[PDB]
C-alpha cells in the first residue's frame, strides 16, 4: 500500500500526524547531544554532521545510474574510449546530483546553529568576552568554555555564555548563509558554462533528456515483460504450463521469445554516450546508435 | 500525488495545518537571530537577507528561458547576430523578471524591520538618544547600542531601547515603503516605455505572447511524443517488441518516425528572436521563421 | 485549483480560516507602526499611507487596457488623430478606475485614524490641551506630544493623551468622512457629465459596453484559439506531426490558418475608438470599423 | 463563485460566522468614535451620520435608470419636450428610492442614539440638571458637559452623567421614531395620490410594471446576444473564424445580423415615458411605441 | 435564494441561530430604554410603542389591495357609484385586516409591561405607597418617582420601587388582557354579523374567496406573461430577434399577441366589488361581470 | 415550508431546540407575575387565567363550522326551521367542541396553582395559620397576607408563608382535580345520552361522520378547482389566454365550465342538517337532500 497510499493519500491530517510521530522518534534517535568537553565537541560535530552529510553524498552516487555507465565505460570499454574530458564532464554531472543532498544538510545544520555552537565553544578567546567582569581560571579555562552549549556554566556566567553562543551562532549561521550562497552561484555558473559549451543546442538538449526518460522506462518496461514471457517459456518447459494472470496470458499472447540477447549486444548499448551523429542525423543513446548500426 | 493534491485538494483545513507545521519548521531554521555584538550584526543582517535575496534572484535567472535563449544566441550565433540593443533588451526583460522576487523578499524582510534594527544599532549616536537621562560610558557605547535587539539593554535604559527600536524601525520601514514605491513605478516606466518603443502593437504582442506559449507547450508535448516513438523503436529493435501501454500504443500508431531532426535545424529554431517579417507578413518565433523558410 | 475552488469552494469556514490567517501574517507585515518622534511620524504617516495609494493607483493604471490603447494611439497615430479632448477624457477615465482603490485605502486609513494620530500628534498646541492641569517643558513640548500614540506619555499626562487621542482621531475620521463624501459627489457628477455629454443615449452605451465586453473577450479566445493553430502547424512542419489532445485536435480540424495578419492591420484594429459612424450607422470599435472597412 | 453562493448556499453556519468577521472588521472601521471636546463632536455626529446618508442617497441616485431616463430626456429631447410635471412626477419617484437608505440610515442611528448624545452633550443646559448637588464650574461648563458621552465624568458628577445620557436618548429615540413614523405616513400618502392621481388603474400599472421589468430583462438580454453576434462577425472578418462555445455557435447559427441599429433609433427608444395611447390602444414604453409607430 | 430557503430550509440549527443573532442586532437597536424622568418617558412609552403600532398600521392598509380598489372605486367611478354603506363595509374590512399587526403589537408591549411602568411611574401617587415608612420629598416627588423604571431608586426605596413596579405591571399586563379580550370579543362579533348580515351563504362565500384568489392569482401570472410576449413583440422589432430562454420560447410559442387591451376595459376590471347577479347566476368578481358582459 | 416541515420534518432535536427557544420567548411575554397587593391580585388572576380561557373558547366557537351553520339556520331560513330542540343540541356540541381548549387551560392553570395563591393570599384568615407565633398587626393584616406569593414576606414569617402557600396550593390542586374531575364525567355522561338519544345507531353515526369528512373534503377540493377554472374562464376572456401550470392546464382540460350554481342552490345546500330520510333512505347532509332532490 506504499505506492497506493504515495499515489492517492488516506486522509492526510492522521497522514501528517503519523509522519510527526515518526519523525519524533526518528529525530529523537538522531538530536544533536553535545558533549560538553573540550577537544571532544568538534569531533562529535564533524561527526554527526560530516557523516550524514557523506552518506547523502554516498547515496546519491549509488542511486544516480550515470555512475554505472561510467564504471561499465571504464570497465569494459577499458582502453579509455571516453576520454579525460568526457570522463570529466561525467563525473562532474555525478558529483553534482550527488552533492545536492550533503549541501543542504550542512547547510540546515549550520542554520541549525547547535552544531558550530558545539564544536568552537572550546576555541573562543576568554579576554574577547563582553557584558560581564571577566571570570575565567585560566587553568579552566578550556573546559568551562567548551561546558557552555549545555547552558551548564554557572549563574555568574549566564551573560558571558549568552554572548558566545550569540556569537557562534552568528558564525554558524554566517558560514551557512555563504555557503548557500556560493553553492547558488556556483549551481548558476555550471548551467551556463554547461549551455555555452554544450556542442547542440538547449531545445535539442531538452529533446535529448526527453529521449532519455523515454527510453530508459520503455526498456525497464519492455525488460520487465521480456523476462516474464521467457521466464514462462522455461517454467511451462517445466511443468507443461504456467499460471499466468490475465494481464500475464495477454503479455504471453502478444510477445513471444525465442531467445534473449547476447552479452556482446547488451555490451553494446551500455556505457556512457557522447553524442555521436551518423551521417549527419544525431544518435541520443548507446540503444540508439546500436538500432542505426544495423 | 503532487499534482494531483495541488490540482484536486485533500482537506484544506489539514491541508492549511500541515503547512503551518512545514513553514513552522522551516521557519525556525531560517529565523533571524541577531548577533547583539558591534561590526558583526550588520553583516549578519547583509548575509540573511541579501543572501536570500541574491539566491531567489539566481533562480529568477536560471528558471528564465529567455536566459538560455541569449547564451545560445551568443554561443552558437557567435558574431553579434543580435546586436548591444536586443542583448539589452532581452537582459533587461530577463533581470526583470529575475529581480521580481529579490525585491519581494528585500521588502518583506526591511517592512518587518528586525534586519535593520540589528544592522544599524552600533551606528546610532548616543548624543541623539531622548526620553531618559543619558547613561553611555564613550568606552562601551557601541557595544552596548549593539546589544539592543535583543531586549538585552539594563532596565535603567529600557526607555533608549525602546527609542532606538521604535527610530530604526521606522527607518527600515520607510525604506521598504520607499523601496516598493520606486519598484511599483519602475514598473509602470518599464511597461509604458515597453508599449511606446515596441514595434508592433499591444494586441498583437498580446497575440504574440500567446503564440508564444501555445508554441512552447505544443512543442514540449510534441517533442515528449517524438522522443517516445523514437525511443520505442530502438527498444523495438533491442528486444523485439515494446511494452507499451493503451496510450503509448495510440501513440506508435498515431506519429511514426523515421528519424530525428539534424543538429542545424534544432539550433535554426533556437536563439533568441527579434520580430521579423517575411513579405509583409509577420513570423512570431524562429520555429516559425523556419517553418516558412521552408 | 486557484481557478476551480475560487470558482467552485471548497470548505468555506477552513477556507474563512485559512484567509484568516494569511491575513494575520500579511497585515502582520504590513501593521502600523508609529515612530513616536517629531519630524519623523508625519514621514511614516505619509510613506505608509500614499505608498499603498500610490502602489494600488499604479496598478490601477497598469491593469487598465485603456492605458495602453491611448499609449499606442500617441505611439504609432504619432500625430494628435484624437485630439486633446479625446485624450483628457480617455485620460479622466483611465485615473478614475485607477483612482477607486487609493481613494478606498486612504479612506480606510482615515477612518482607522491611527496614521493622523501618529502623524499630528507633535503639531498639537499644547496650550490648547484640556482637562488637566498644563504640564509641559517647552523645550521638550514636541518631543513628549509626539510620542503620544504609543501610549507611551507618563500617567500623570494620561488624561491629556486621551484628549489628543481623540481629538486628532476626530479630525481623522471628519477628514475620512467628509473624503468619501466629496468621492461619491465627484463620482455622481462624473456620471451625470457623463450621460449629460455623451453625443450617443444611455442605453446605446450599455450595448456599446456590451459590444466591448463581447468583442474583447471573443478577440482573446479566438487569438488563443488562431495562435495555437498557427504553432500547431509550426510544429508539424518541424516534426512531422503535433502532439494534440482531443479538443486541440477539434481545432486543428475546425479552424485552418494559410497564415497570420499583416502588422498594419494589427495596427489598424489597435488605439483609442471615438464613435465614427459609417454612412448613419453606428460603429462600435476600431475592429468594427475596420470590418466594415472592407 | 459570488452568484453561485449567493444563489445556492455554502453551508450557512460558516457564511454567518465568516458574515460575523467581516461585519466585525468593518463596523470596526466605521464604529462611532465621539470626540469628547465642545463645538468638536456635533460635527463629527453630522458628518459620521450625515455622510452615509449622504452616500446612500448619492448610491440610490446612481443605480436609479429613471435618472438617467429623465437625464437623457432633457439631454437629447432638449426643448422641454416632457413638461415640469412629468420631470416633477419622475424626479419625485426616483428622489424617494434613493432616499429610502439613508432615511433608514439615519434611523437606525438614532434609535442606537450615540450619535445624539455625542451631538448635543455640550448643549445641555447645567442648571437642568438633577439627581446630584449641583457641581460645575461655569467656565468649565461646556467642556465637561461635552467630555460625558465616553463615560468620562468625574465620580462625583456619574449620576449627572447617567441624568444627561439618559435624556438625549430619549430626545434621539424619540427623534427616531418620530421620523420612522413620518416617514411612513410620507410612504402612505404618495401611494394613496399616486393611485389617486395616476390616469390608468392600478391592475394596468401593475401590468405596466410587469411589462417594463419584462421588456428592460429581454431587451438586456438580447442586447448582449446582438453585440456578441456583431463582435463575432468582426472577429470573423479578422482572423477567418472565432473560437466559440457550444452555446455561442448555437447563437452564431440562430441571430444574424447584417448591422446594427442607428443612432437616431437608439434615441427614439430611450428617454422618460408618460403614457401614450396610439388609436386608444395603450403604449407602455418608448420602445413599445416605435415599434408601433412602424 | 431567499425563496429558495424559505421553501425548502437549509439547516434550521444555524437558521435558528443566524435568525437569533439578527435578532440580537435588530431587537437591541428598538430596546425600550426609559427616560427615568417626569413628563418625559411617557412621551417616550406613546413614540416606542404607538409608532410601531402606527408602521404596522400603515403596512397593514399599504399591503391590503382592497385600500386600492376602493380608491380606484371613489377615483374613476367618481360619482359613488358604490355608497357610503359598501364603502363602510370595505372600510372595515380593510381596517380590520390592517389593525391585525398593531393590536398584536400593543398587546405584546402591554404584557411586557415595561413600557407601562416607565410612562406611569410618575403619576404613581406617594401617598398610596405601602411596605416601608413613607420616605417623599414632595419637592423631588415626581422625579424620584419617574426614576423608579431604571432601578435608580436609593436603597431606602427599594422596597417603594418594588411596589410600585408590582402594581404598575400589574395595571400593564391588565390593560394587555383587557385589551386582547376585548378584541377576541370584537373578532367573534365582527364573524358572526359578517355571516349574519351576508346577503349570501358562507359556503358560496368560501367559494367566492376561493375565486378570488384563483382569479387574483391566474391574472397577475397572465398578466406577467402577456407583458413578457408583448415585451418580446416590441424587443424583436428593435433588434430583430430576442434572446429568450426555453420557457419563454415555449410562451412565444403558445401564446401570441396582436395588441394589448384598452384603457376602458381595465377600468372596467378594476375597482370594488358588490355581488351582482345577471339574470339569476352570480358574478364574482368585476372581470367576472365584464367576462359575463360580452 | 410550513407544511413541508410539518408533514416531513427537518431535524428533530434543532426543531425542538428552536420550540424551545420560541417558547422562552413567549412564556415569558405571558408568564405570570402576581401584583402582591390586596384587591388587585384576585383580578390579576382572573384576568390571566379567565381571558386565555375566553380567547380559547372564542376560537373554538370561530373554528367551528357549525356555529356558521346554525348562524346561517337562523340567518336565512328565518323562521325556526331547526326549532329550539335541534337548535339546542346543535349548540351543545358547538359549545363542548369549544369549551375543550379553555377547561384544559383553565385545569393547566390550576394544577399548577399560582393564580391561585396569588388571587387568595388576601382571603386567608390569620387567625387560621399555625406553625409559628401568631405575628400579624390586624391594620396591615390583609396587605402582608397578600404579598405573601411573591416570597416578599420578612424572615420572621417564612414558616408562615409556607403554611399559606401549601394549603393555598392545595386548594388550587384539589379545584384542578375536582374540575378535570366533572368534565370527565360530564363528557362520559354527553357521549351516553348523545348515544341513547341518538335516532340513528352508532354504527350508522360513524358512517355519517365519515361522510362528513369526506363531502367536506371533496367539496372543498372541487370548489378550489371550479373557481380555478372558472377564474381561468374570466381571464382568458380578458388578456385570449392563461398562463396555467401544466397541472392545471390538465383541470381545464378536465373540467368544463359553461357557469356557476345559483345562489338559492347555494342556500339549499347550506345550514344546519337533522338526519332527514327520503323514501326510507337514508340522506346524511343538506348536499346529499339536494342531490337526491333533482
Amino acid at each position: 500500500s506504499l505506492f497506493f497510499k504515495s499515489k492517492d493519500v488516506m486522509i492526510f491530517n492522521g497522514l501528517v500526524a503519523l509522519g510527526t510521530v515518526g519523525s519524533q522518534e526518528l529525530f529523537s534517535v538522531v538530536a544533536f547531544h553535545c558533549p560538553c568537553s573540550p577537544a571532544r565537541n568538534y569531533l562529535y560535530g564533524l561527526a554527526a554532521i560530516g557523516v550524514p552529510a557523506l552518506v547523502l553524498f554516498i547515496i546519491g552516487i549509488i542511486l544516480n545510474n550515470h555512475t554505472w555507465n561510467l564504471v561499465a565505460e571504464c570497465q569494459h570499454r577499458r582502453t579509455k574510449n571516453c576520454s579525460a574530458a568526457p570522463t570529466f564532464l561525467l563525473l562532474s554531472s555525478i558529483l553534482g546530483r550527488a552533492a545536492v543532498a550533503p549541501v543542504t544538510w550542512s547547510v540546515i545544520s549550520l542554520l541549525r546553529g547547535e552544531a558550530y555552537v558545539c564544536a568552537l565553544s572550546e576555541f573562543v578567546d576568554p579576554s574577547s568576552l563582553t557584558a560581564r567582569e571577566e571570570h575565567f581560571p585560566s587553568a579552566h579555562a578550556t573546559e568551562i568554555l567548551a561546558r557552555f552549549p549545555c547552558k551548564e556554566n554557572p549563574d555568574n556566567l549566564s551573560d558571558f555564555r549568552e554572548e558566545v553562543s550569540r556569537r557562534l551562532r552568528y558564525e554558524s549561521q554566517l558560514f551557512g548563509w555563504l555557503l548557500i550562497g556560493v553553492v547558488a552561484i556556483l549551481v548558476f555558473l555550471t548551467k551556463c558554462l554547461k549551455h555555452y559549451c554544450s556542442p547542440l543546442s538547449y531545445r535539442q538538449e531538452a529533446y535529448w533528456a526527453q529521449y532519455r526518460a523515454n527510453e530508459d522506462q520503455l526498456f525497464q518496461r519492455t525488460a520487465e515483460v521480456h523476462s516474464r514471457v521467457l521466464a514462462a517459456n522455461n517454467v511451462r518447459r517445466f511443468f507443461g504450463f504456467v499460471a499466468l494472470n490475465k494481464d500475464d496470458e495477454e503479455l504471453i499472447a502478444n510477445f513471444p521469445v525465442e531467445g534473449t540477447q547476447p552479452r556482446p549486444q547488451w555490451n553494446a548499448i551500455t556505457g556512457v554516450y557522447l553524442y555521436r551523429e551518423n551521417q549527419g542525423l544525431p544518435l541520443y543513446s548507446r540503444l540508439h546508435k546500436w538500432a542505426q548500426g544495423l
